[PDB]
């Protein structure tokens, strides 16, 4: 008998996305399907088997979801397996800045520059800009195994010289969602610095 | 002059929901609002704001939003705060029970019975029935990740009798958020003990 998926290999969802994976077999009269996360954990979705065809509900798909999915379809005493890997995106608010206080001459000010809610963090950049200029650029690769929503952030002080005044900060959130493009997702947020 | 807010003191949202919080004044001509959190730490939302009143938006609302924000109101060279405590809670998937195997008379079996995406846990209790019959319960008011989204499991091993085979297993778990209702919020998921 035969063993296939659809998705064929990988589903790329949205936290809160309905996710529907499944799976059928041909030239098996009385298949038998098992869903199953690579380490036996808790599949956090729901599995129906209707016919030929089984399917792995997650709805709403969140971080539990984030495994290879493994199928295990049987005839008779055969067994075939088959996986889809379930990955997770989050970008959905754009980055916001703070400033530390007004410009005052000689006073270092502090920006703070972050994104809320925004997965995964491995192919996040932060870009904190003056203008058309790059003060500081963010990454993050170090916080590891960390699936939370937690808000990612880059901080920069400086001080203030006269000609700034009326000179837009920006600050540039982007997401390389998609690995296949040079131009990643940017949400970005701009405030100008007035003098006070 | 004088400053309102929508809601008037707080909120108790779900993880994912859009929620939004206004800040009016009266007896002010050109008024400027600004929000912050009690810890002035990021908003995680969107603040607008149209003449004499202004919109901080969350969504969706999520960890990053579970603060009292609050809302200054400058008029002239005066301010005024009021605040909004803004609640969150997370109850969205049936939990899914999982048996170790083979269900056969008088073999011992576990079963796992799992909850995803909730929050707070101390507030959650699951139990696993054997028609009115509670087998085991679990409470966790012990967690070392307080805004994790982690699946919670309950574990119990039983051998079943003759008498079993048509009687349903039950998992049901309780959240109990809202404090002005007696019952808890409960989402439950059911396996029959079937037999040949």
């Amino acid at each position: 008998f035969k063993i296939e998926t659809t998705p064929e290999s990988r589903y790329l969802a949205q936290i809160g996305d309905s996710v529907s994976l499944t799976c059928s077999t041909t030239g098996c009269e009385s298949p038998f399907f098992s869903w199953r996360t690579q380490i036996d954990s808790p599949l956090n979705g729901k599995v129906t088997n209707e016919g030929t065809t089984s399917t792995l509900t997650m709805n709403p798909v969140s971080f539990g979801n984030e495994h290879s999915y493994l199928c295990t379809a049987t005839c008779e005493s055969r067994k075939l397996e088959k996986g889809i890997q379930v990955e997770i995106y989050s970008f959905p608010k754009d980055p916001e800045i703070h400033l530390s206080g007004p410009l005052e001459a000689g006073k270092p000010i502090t920006v703070k520059c972050s994104v809320a809610d925004v997965y995964p963090f491995d192919r996040l950049e932060i870009d904190l800009l003056k203008g058309d200029h790059l003060m500081k650029s963010q990454e993050f690769l170090e916080d590891a195994d960390r699936k939370s929503l937690e808000t990612k952030s880059l901080e920069v002080t400086f001080t203030p010289v006269i000609e700034d005044i009326g000179k837009v900060l920006v600050c540039r959130a982007k997401l390389h969602i998609d690995e296949m493009d040079s131009v990643p997702t940017v949400r970005q947020a701009v405030k100008e610095l007035q003098v006070d």
